[PDB]
């Protein structure tokens, strides 16, 4: 049948958050031991003064979030794991008892929902942790464990914690702290499908699929989509696949991916040489080498004619992630690069994703730590913030920028002009990557109207001419962008 | 204030069960993956044909149980742990997902309760397991784990699984699979108190405290009793303390103990030389050397004048346990020893405890495995069964045998006579350990009545004489016992 994808995804702006570093709620909070005397409280140091952020924090700062204009939050992993290994799941059926509750998370959901803000969670199903119950059993019962056929065991004896031995079991990427599941095993596919159903029933609006391309068992993700959509047909299934994702985007598996194929070129064009190159997560995307308008267009037109349009409309566009360096940093502090990128990001077909912190001045190293991931402390970057908040209002104002088509009008030198059009609403977006005020004459025979009014980026160039096969000429300051409408 | 103890304990007969080996319910049972296609079921071997018993089984066999006359069941550990290390807790907040549910256990409770059969659970709070979440964290985060002060860590680096290293953390009895908690730590006392409250709220009728004498933090068990009694004032708190338990039986901690002080002498007298001595858990009790009536009496009178009577009435009397060899076995197959013991056990002040299997022929080694712990297969020992079922009806029939006083009338040679009296109801119990029909003349000036009618054990000796300071003479066959009433 027709390929379908959640229609709310198609009009959402996403905000990716890292719970442990985003926000910490006000003091009155029973952290690990709920049923605890407030008189004995100080007796327990861990709970007395806990630093890192929690789910109360996020919930306590929904005002901010909803004010930026974002209407769907999706985190990293928040399920119980090692204090600082969120990705080494210990228990999938419990939100971690430091940063969060199964009681806390519940309040965050409810809260979010009464504001029409969806919430997607990160599912890590390719591998768990040494602590994960069934693996634990194996470690404790060696050859006799009932679920030895649940993992990838080479031989015995295993050596889970001792480095200078073989552990005879496959990790994620040859790691012994990330025991890989044996997805071929029916029992396993089942246990996983249930975790997905459990949280959907709990009330989440979708799953973020982590390294989903590792799970190669045939028929897996189709089932994942059936059992999921069955519980909530409006659930969002996003895969965190790096490159070409056509394998999963045929309409019977994921609704979309985190579109790094869009992140690479956009930054390569908008920042060019300015890209630090040291913060480049070369694994995830290729923001390099620098691109010219003509090249950017070819690459984007390619990316665009890659997936069924229904899915392109529910693709998660981005420029940063927990896995990558922050935007402000990858551009070496170049505010221009930061405003030009976003502009493309918020005017591209699909769901735009904003990594918490980027809507303000906040930098972010690639390497482990980081950091700093409390947005607010202010001393914000008000301008880049206003750029973010302004562009988001606009995108939510003109439907074309969400589900209109994408047509390249001009793309020469360092100047790029495309058009988003839905119905009789046509918009012209122009980016001037160059350092010299640029100007271009374009034969706009495609359009049926004449976008004359500056939404956003303050052109001086415009002139716009007759209606016999119309005739346009733009002039934008160096390193500027703009949106033309009306 | 007055010392109080649950009054239902005072009139209950207990049945200790080992869930994994007791009973396995009928096929239709969604074992680990509830939400699983019955059409894919056979695809998952583990669930397809699981051997060991579950909580459905027990629930499915309540008829049997309630028919024996027992009215309160208390298990070993049933919380999630290694497939075969029930005592190495992995998660206290979940019944183990093989033998049991948090869904299954719920049905067992409800079921039990609608029959007025209480259910006590075994709490293992001195130590958990490598898998236990917070310990896991430590293992994963070494010196940086947030809860390093939750356990007994000597130094770094720890070596949880590698034998031929120091693991620098205290185990239970120098074991590295039983990480000991740091009970001095307030945070820990809290987490534990909550587990106790959680299950009480869930619906259990008491806790069996495992190796509670290891937890030496002052004020601990008093708090445990307050927080517990607070949620249910009729909750039963039993400590599995081996010997002299006066430290905990002052009325502000436990309601009782598993009275091994009663198990030792009783068997030492009732079986004598017949005690195998190879199955002797010499750690738990001393069923040895053999005792004469005069010695048994001195020891029992001692045991009896050891604890406040209110508590003696809520002591858990027994002759076997998961930790020990079964009754039939410890007596080397001597059925006499088995009938004489029970007789003393079911006529002693306090709650009698029957280890599943003993109410029938079933033997049981001391060593690890066992076994066999499905009672039924029949081929029962009908007689010893009828002895059990008969003695239980009687004990429930005459209140004196539950809360009456204990007075020794005669105790010479291998003949022993005591009297349970409550109100105007007086009972005479006589045990003839010897191998030669014995007879004794006793000056019964204590009694106010004249038990002339044979309840149970078929005396020939009786004669009973006048009421001027009355005058009794019994004659019992060798290795026999009897109960005199009316």
């Amino acid at each position: 049948m027709q390929i379908q994808t959640p229609d709310w995804v198609k009009h959402a702006v996403f905000y990716q958050i890292f719970p442990d570093r985003f926000a910490r709620s006000k003091q009155p909070r029973k952290r690990l031991l709920q049923e605890a005397r407030w008189e004995d409280w100080d007796s327990m140091p861990t709970l007395q003064g806990y630093k890192g952020g929690d789910l109360w924090g996020i919930m306590e700062d929904l005002d901010y979030i909803q004010n930026l204009g974002i209407n769907a939050i999706y985190f990293t992993p928040i399920f119980q794991s090692a204090s600082n290994h969120r990705y080494h799941t210990h228990d999938y059926y419990q939100v971690d008892p430091m940063l969060g509750g199964n009681e806390a998370f519940k309040e965050l959901l409810d809260a979010a929902h009464q504001r029409n803000i969806k919430v997607v969670l990160d599912g890590v199903f390719n591998h768990s942790s040494r602590g994960f119950f069934f693996f634990h059993d194996v470690l404790e019962n060696g050859p006799h464990s009932p679920w030895v056929n649940w993992f990838k065991i080479e031989g015995w004896p295993l050596s889970p914690y001792n480095g200078e031995f073989p552990a005879n079991y496959v990790g994620w990427a040859g790691n012994r702290a990330l025991p890989e599941f044996n997805h071929d095993n029916p029992e396993v596919r089942e246990y996983i499908m249930e975790i997905a159903e459990y949280w959907l029933k709990f009330g989440i609006d979708g799953w973020r699929l982590d390294v989903p391309f590792e799970i190669k068992t045939p028929g897996f993700w189709q089932e994942f989509r059936d059992r999921t959509k069955a519980i909530n047909p409006e659930a969002y299934i996003v895969g965190e696949v790096w490159g070409d994702s056509r394998q999963w985007l045929d309409g019977t598996q994921f609704d979309g991916v985190m579109n790094y194929l869009f992140a690479g070129p956009t930054i390569a064009f908008a920042a060019g040489d300015r890209v630090v190159l040291e913060q480049v997560q070369s694994r995830d995307y290729q923001p390099y080498p620098p691109l010219f308008a003509a090249e950017y267009a070819t690459k984007i037109q390619e990316v665009l004619q890659l997936y069924p349009w229904e899915i392109q409309l529910t693709q998660l566009n981005l420029l940063a992630s927990h896995d990558t360096a922050r935007l402000m940093t990858i551009a070496g502090g170049d505010i221009a690069s930061v405003e030009l990128s976003t502009l493309l990001l918020l005017t591209f077909p699909g769901a735009p994703s904003i990594y918490y912190g980027d809507e303000v001045g906040l930098p972010g190293g690639i390497d482990p730590d980081s950091r700093r991931g409390f947005p607010l402390e202010a001393n914000w970057n008000q301008e880049i913030f206003n750029t973010h908040r302004q562009l988001i209002t606009i995108r939510q104002t003109y439907p074309a920028l969400r589900t209109g088509d994408y047509q390249v009008l001009y793309a020469q030198g360092q100047l790029y002009l495309f058009a988003r059009t839905l119905g009789t609403e046509e918009l012209i977006i122009a980016i001037n990557a160059g350092t010299s005020s640029a100007t271009a004459n374009v034969d706009v025979a495609s359009l049926h109207t004449q976008p004359n009014k500056l939404l956003y980026g303050t052109a001086e160039a415009e002139w716009n001419g007759e209606e016999g096969t119309q005739q346009l000429s733009l002039t934008l300051p160096a390193r500027s962008g703009c949106i033309l409408g009306t």
